[PDB]
């Protein structure tokens, strides 16, 4: 199940009952998120490149499930992840982050998330589990990721390159050399991940991961 708007620029896909990835193209690019429908109102992984798309992202997802979104995970201080983040603060979204996340949010001039997230944070809302995890510096210096332990869902953000994707990005804020012991800690951490949702591309597994070390080699 694929909706999406009329121009073609944000659509959205089901990976299971309540778990759906939504995507927006920007600087045009695809940048994933998900979209959590619980119980208790909608919860999203990451906003959209700018408030536009956000906005109108909102706009969709609480039309179709005809609830609110009431919290957002924003894995990393990019655009495509914060970039809707004054949306979010005039709709009463809480914006989740990590301290780090915060401080360079307002470093980049975008408004700052709530900078709440330890290294390990596990969220329940309603009846989704959702846990955040510092894995350490990779693409950027403050980037996590999200693990759905119900699904075993990894959303590994742009610390994860997709399967045909053979460029690691914009590598000037990345920390390239450390990247590598990043998804380590990951793989290390979650011993049976099933599906990894990257920043950009295709819903794919724990070889997702494999990929991106093998281009950092
Ligand atoms: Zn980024």
């Amino acid at each position: 199940t694929v909706i999406k708007n009329e121009t073609g620029t944000i659509s959205i896909s089901q990976l299971n009952k309540n778990v759906w990835v939504h995507t927006e193209l920007g600087s045009a690019v695809p940048s994933n998120g998900l979209v959590l429908n619980t119980s208790k109102g909608l919860v999203l992984v990451d906003s959209s490149w700018d408030d536009k798309l956000t906005k109108e992202l909102i706009e969709m997802v609480e039309k179709k499930f005809q609830k609110r979104v009431t919290d957002v995970i924003i894995t990393h201080a990019h655009a495509d992840c914060i970039g809707g983040i004054k949306t979010l603060k005039e709709r009463g979204i809480k914006a989740h982050s990590t301290a780090l996340t915060a401080e360079l949010a307002k470093k980049n001039g975008y408004e700052e998330p709530l900078g709440d997230l330890q290294t390990v944070t596990n969220l329940k809302f309603g009846n989704m589990k959702v846990e955040t995890f510092y894995p350490g510096k990779g693409h950027t210096e403050d980037n996590i990721v999200v693990w759905l332990p119900q699904y075993n869902i990894l959303v590994g953000g742009c610390l994860v390159k997709s399967t045909s994707a053979k460029d690691l990005g914009n590598v000037a804020d990345a920390y390239v050399n450390e990247w590598s012991t990043s998804i380590e800690n990951v793989l290390k951490r979650y011993r049976n991940i099933n599906a990894v949702v990257p920043g950009h591309g295709e819903v794919g597994d724990k070889g997702l991961l494999l990929h991106t070390l093998d281009l950092l080699k």
